[PDB]
């Protein structure tokens, strides 16, 4: 109770405001859950909570959503496939003020709170960094006194949930509205019809599109709260329902309402299923439609001119980009607009991001699947196609390479539609999520883009809400700073800056310091809880925590484990800082290799925790079914951030970001947005190491010759041997004979040529950890600067130069 | 407003009660519909109201069964596949006294209550009179206090909406639950596990169940309220859930939940398709693991002994009938209970009900899918048998036949379990549904067992509910009954006999009359509205609803029909009593004739319906998706009810009775419970004609020659002639030639052999109308000795002479 309390940015338990609160609860707990406390459960205890919590918004909610229906602002929304929105019981009394109330309250009740938080079931509507950044986003717009919407999809499934079984990931299902989902708000009553299939007929009024199956789109509205400014916003998500022998046709229903069941688990890359671009037809179409009814019941040919005065919408990658052939085609086929004004008009709204530079994250279809699937989409984009390489024709007399490099549509055995080009067609702003990456798209992958309309390149370089990562998953630290510099800080991160006043401040050295210990000791009791595992809290804590992936190279944090195992056999006296190496994230289903890497780390953990001689000196961990949730409590406790892919490959990143605001030192590449934090920070206060981008692209024309790096490191060749023969196996010596491969003969990623530069500058990080004192002044460098990797800047600078749009902190009644 | 005011029997509208109701209507409207005035639509009228009336069932419902874990009576457990349930919001109000109070709340709130109601889905969870006399038993049950369970299946789809085309049905799906179900409650945290296919390992210990799949059960409690008495007993339906490459395996959860998808359609009729089993076998697994787990529970080898005084499981047909090699499965498999004291047990708990005579309901189940399903379920019912068939022969030394007879197993080139023979072995009494029904099953069709086991076989007379009967659906004709002779008959309607005191009072006779009138100005008003279909209010109602079969005889009323029509055009100036007749109900899907004497219907009225000279002398209709709430409606308008199946087919009838309650006489012959109801009115206040049962097998003795009635009746050769040329289908003149061809060759149900005594009677029933005053008198008749068809005389037969409980009035507090 006692640190709850004292905790000031936790809010006032007011003495009515408590009684309130615990009359509500047991309200609730007899109306809703039908209950006494002899037969409730604690999860009904949850949702009694949920309940009267959710009670709170409700007012908020309505004045907000009325607000917007009689100003009429421009409406900003957003399309993504994912929202990686986590729990929401916490983060509402948060933005509501309320968690130090309902924390009396339920303490006064006999119940302790953070147990009845756990019994909630992640949204876990999203894979990794960019669905994460959607739930980021919508945060933020709220705070920032947006109209805005975040518009998406209402899976059954999110992400599986990751079992670990005798060190291999088993995916299983994530029915997260088994038990029910007391935040969203049914809408019946806004429900809309998707077509797919059918075919094309030309007549006098123009096209005309039929013989079409319908599935029914029906929206969920949820309430994304502000901070503390009177702001709720609305997620609306769409959820598949069959249209209004016997027996046999009822069950098929299934089959068109399967377009809800399941997100696609596929993170940095593109399998391209009809599945998933019926997933992507659905939210798009019903979303547009919702969009322009809103813009035909608000101000007011008249009309059309000025829907981009009124609409912005933007587009979370290429997975929504099918919004800009079907705003085409309702303007054109249904509003009868000519095709140039209905142009103007999709430019002027649409805008598109960029989060991969890989190619094999690309969104290329088939067009036999668009035109079965979308046979006028087909026709449009086709169109779209045409007259955009006039365009760059008459840019470019005589460059056919160029057309053909520009063009829409690729040749190949199987013609497909490069998404992105449509996207870069279609949009009046093209960014990337980190000032390198937008860079590179500048540079390389969509250099003659650029060279055409160079004013449609920009940056948003990411952020990451301080509500959830940090007032929320780190309270001690949240309270800390507050009693320095005051709570403004909170949506108003660039004041982080204040506290290098502090980095000579014996107590402040002292209380951050006390707090890392502090959440480090809560980690170590949620592992011997929950998971039964046991870790030495006396242990520099080494994490990378993010999905598993070849780019991000878990595999060279493997061959660093071995070293430092290997270094102790040989010198066992020697004095080592002790160390915990979790690792953890999850594997796209049928990406092998990802798979084979789990088990190597698991595998690595069978012998180095059990080796006597290492005692408690090193212990290595697999962290199971990373999430939202998790990534709340490991982040908190870690001391040192793994951010080691390639120079070049991960776009930004925002778990780099979540570990800097929490006071953990980076080891990293400069890449992505590690190359900012550095620049926040001053390089000085960072583990940067090895190859920079040039270097990379320096390696690649000349050969990458994996077999060098082998020939001239007996450190290394140590461990390659150790895979090989059969040690971290033994039982089955061959067992990584297509790590050894790959590592050996086609990795596209350079691990060995980043190896020595990798473990030399672990050398560093562990001699500044001997060091307590210079440490933790080192890491107030760090927190000091991580302002810039709020949220609100990257929202603020879209609403600005893309949305056109003003913010603001301004408090509704 | 001012009829619904001057009703007495609806309730006081008390100062405050109308307070807090309008309070707690907007305080659901603002934070559970999350709306305001000026964006509610109906629907989310209906669920503030619908929300706030639950709201008063709540305490009782929680104490309820408190009161039942505190003292532990004997529990009557209703087993059945079908609950047809109808909606529930005034039906709450109505058995809680609130709908004066409700109706005159929201008057003040600026809304009519009746035109919220009809915004409510019926849970139309079952075919047509034993899934209604299943929902009408559960009422009765609360109303006497008994600690009863009903326990089914929550179908996702009921029974398909009807849409009549181009004369014809059309099926579609019953999305009952689309909207939501504000009246069920989740009850996650008594989910069970039902286990499919696998195979049978002998061992030390016994029998083993082995490889099984698992689909979990998942249970939703509703509350039944007792008539004002604040008993709230509880429906447990059951849910089908899957347990806890990626994509297919998460999509294929499908199908072991499509065990919950929806009701076969398939009334008076076995189809057997192995999803129906499942459905039966996952049902009854989930139930008595609850009902076993309760037992285990409550007071306390001790135990089980004694589980037949606390336990009483109530098998609604064969449907329900794998709950005897079940409980032996658990007793013997789990329990380690030896066989024969298990057998003591389980006859001792259950007990079967027949709903039928005809030998295509019979359920009986190829073994090789009972093998394959449900192996070890199989080898315990041939246990079963071999026990039963060795207790035959030591009571009937060397009668063979009667062993082949009695068999449990039938022979044939597909061996089948006889369902309704492992009912009568496994039960300690069997039940008809009415006295001739249960006469014929111990002189046919249970003969052999009736001889064996005399003291098994038992009567029960069904009954209807005469709350949702009399008081919720005909408000009027319960006030004027509630003006004479007070309100207690409402619980007791036994007492309507002293209406026979006012069959000379001339403002009773005045006031039925009028209430008749004025539901049938209603009627007429909902069909014109809802429908677009103009009736003649000045006619009599001539009214056949019930689920369409041959037995039933639609096909004999068409021949009446088409009679009347004939007589008129014979002689136009002649005075004939003017008439509508409505025809109602619905085909399974793939019963042909069915569909067939659906399409005659309609045609029947495309004739007629368009003649000028017959005017508005008479008019057919078919009346569309024939439900419990459209029951509801045409009943309380009906003059005249049609119960006209041939002699012995209709086991009871239901429908019957509440035609008899709101003040219809019946046309009908000495058939089911119409013989019982002619008894209690005498005769002489009914219109019984045509063959008596022992005349059917007369003419079934000889043969029956449908010939011989065409040769001798000019009238009927007119209309056979009508058919079959093409009158009734003149662009499709061979239309009706099955129709036609069942009539004259293949007629099971004596059609013809019915119809001059059909005519006749007609004739004397029109007689009777042209003197208003005497046909009222009848009328009064008929109300005033309906009082043995409620189902409170049933039920507390049942609890008597079954149970072995006591009913009661007594109020909880
Ligand atoms: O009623 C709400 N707000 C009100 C109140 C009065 C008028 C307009 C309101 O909100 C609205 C209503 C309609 C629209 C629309 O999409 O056409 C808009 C809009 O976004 O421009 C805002 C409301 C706000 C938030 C949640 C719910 N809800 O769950 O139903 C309802
Ligand atoms: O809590 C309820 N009643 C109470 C209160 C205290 C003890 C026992 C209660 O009800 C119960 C609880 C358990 C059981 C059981 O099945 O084991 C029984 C029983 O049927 O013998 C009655 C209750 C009654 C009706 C609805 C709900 N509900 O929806 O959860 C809850």
């Amino acid at each position: 109770q006692e640190k709850r309390k004292q905790i000031s940015v936790r809010g006032l338990a007011g003495v009515e405001n408590v009684t309130e609160l615990k009359k509500n609860f047991n309200r609730h707990l007899h109306f809703t859950l039908v209950k006494d406390r002899n037969v409730a459960t604690p999860r009904d205890y949850y949702f009694a909570l949920a309940h009267t919590v959710r009670d709170h918004l409700v007012g908020r909610w309505i004045r907000t959503q009325q607000h917007y229906y009689e100003k009429d602002p421009k409406r900003i929304y957003y399309l993504s496939l994912e929202f990686y929105m986590g729990r929401t019981l916490q983060n509402t009394m948060v933005n509501l003020a309320l968690e130090n109330a309902c924390d009396e309250a339920t303490y006064q009740l006999g119940l302790d709170m953070e147990e009845l938080e756990e019994i909630e079931e992640d949204a876990g509507l999203g894979n990794g960094g960019l669905g994460r950044l959607a739930a980021c986003f919508l945060d933020s717009m709220a705070t920032l006194g947006l109209a805005a919407y975040g518009y998406g999809i209402r899976y059954e499934f999110g992400i599986f949930n990751q079992k670990i079984c005798g060190g291999w990931q088993m995916e299983e299902a994530d029915d997260w509205l088994r038990y029910g989902n007391p935040w969203e708000k049914a809408r019946p009553e806004f429900t809309l019809p998707v077509h797919f299939y059918g075919r094309v007929e030309h007549t006098s009024q123009g096209a005309k599109w039929v013989d079409t199956q319908v599935v029914l789109a029906m929206p969920y509205d949820t309430p994304v709260p502000g901070y503390r400014n009177n702001v709720v916003n609305t997620m609306r998500l769409w959820s598949a329902k069959a249209p209004n022998g016997y027996i046999q046709a009822v069950l098929d229903r299934n089959l068109a309402e399967n377009i809800s069941r399941v997100l696609y688990p596929n993170d940095n890359f593109f399998e391209g299923k009809e599945l998933r671009l019926k997933q992507e037809y659905f939210v798009v179409a019903a979303t547009l439609q919702d969009i322009i009814r809103r813009f035909k019941s608000s101000k007011f040919r008249t009309n059309f001119d000025a829907f981009p005065d009124k609409v912005a919408i933007q587009l979370n990658d290429t997975h929504p980009s099918l919004a800009i052939p079907e705003l085409m085609r309702v303007l054109v086929d249904l509003e009868r607009l000519d095709w140039d004004k209905a142009w103007e008009v999709t430019v002027k709204t649409c805008a598109y991001t960029n989060h991969t530079v890989i190619p094999e994250a690309l969104e290329r279809w088939p067009v036999h699947l668009l035109e079965t699937l979308l046979p006028r989409h087909l026709q449009i984009i086709y169109e779209i196609n045409q007259r955009f390489l006039n365009r760059v024709a008459a840019a470019f007399p005589g460059d056919v390479d160029r057309l053909r490099r520009m063009s829409l549509v690729e040749e190949g055995a199987v013609k497909r539609i490069n998404m992105a080009h449509l996207c870069i067609a279609g949009s009046h702003a093209v960014n990337g999520v980190a000032r390198i990456h937008s860079e590179i798209l500048k540079k390389t992958i969509f250099k003659d883009f650029y060279e055409l309309e160079p004013h449609k390149f920009q940056n948003k370089t990411n952020g990451i809400t301080p509500r959830r990562w940090l007032v929320l998953c780190n309270p001690g630290l949240a309270e800390i700073i507050a009693e320095r510099i005051g709570e403004e800080y909170i949506s108003d991160l660039d004041q982080l800056r204040k506290l290098l006043s502090y980095v000579d401040d014996e107590a402040f050295i002292r209380d951050v310091a006390k707090v890392k210990q502090e959440n480090k000791l809560k980690f170590a009791a949620y592992l011997e809880r929950e998971y039964k595992v046991h870790i030495n809290p006396n242990s520099l804590f080494d994490v990378q925590v993010k999905r598993i992936h070849e780019y991000k190279r878990q595999l060279l944090n493997c061959l660093h484990v071995i070293t430092l195992y290997n270094r102790i056999k040989k010198e066992p006296n020697k004095f080592v800082v002790p160390r915990t190496v979790m690792i953890g994230g999850k594997a796209a289903p049928g990406y092998h290799m990802a798979k084979m890497i789990i088990k190597l780390i698991t595998a690595i953990g069978d012998v180095v925790n059990h080796d006597p001689v290492v005692g408690d000196r090193l212990r290595v961990i697999f962290l199971e079914n990373y999430r939202v949730s998790l990534a709340e409590k490991v982040i908190p406790a870690a001391d040192l951030s793994e951010q080691i892919s390639t120079a070049g490959t991960e776009a930004s990143g925002t778990g780099n970001m979540k570990f800097m605001l929490n006071g953990a030192l980076t080891i990293g590449t400069m890449d992505g947005a590690n190359v900012e934090m550095a620049e926040e920070a001053g390089e000085e206060n960072f583990f940067i190491f090895g190859m920079r981008v040039e270097d990379v692209d320096r390696l690649d024309q000349r050969g990458y010759n994996a077999q060098e790096y082998y020939d001239r490191i007996p450190e290394l060749r140590q461990i390659i041997e150790q895979l090989s023969s059969g040690f971290f196996s033994p039982k089955q010596p061959d067992l990584f004979k297509d790590i050894v491969n790959m590592l050996m003969h086609h990795d596209r990623f350079k691990v060995f040529a980043d190896y020595e530069e990798y473990v030399k500058c672990q050398e560093r990080v562990s001699a500044l950890y001997k060091n307590p004192r210079e440490w933790t002044r080192m890491v107030i460098r760090n927190i000091a600067t991580s302002g810039k990797f709020s949220s609100d800047r990257t929202i603020a600078q879209y609403a600005r130069e893309i949305w056109g749009v003003e913010p603001s902190r301004q408090r509704l009644p």
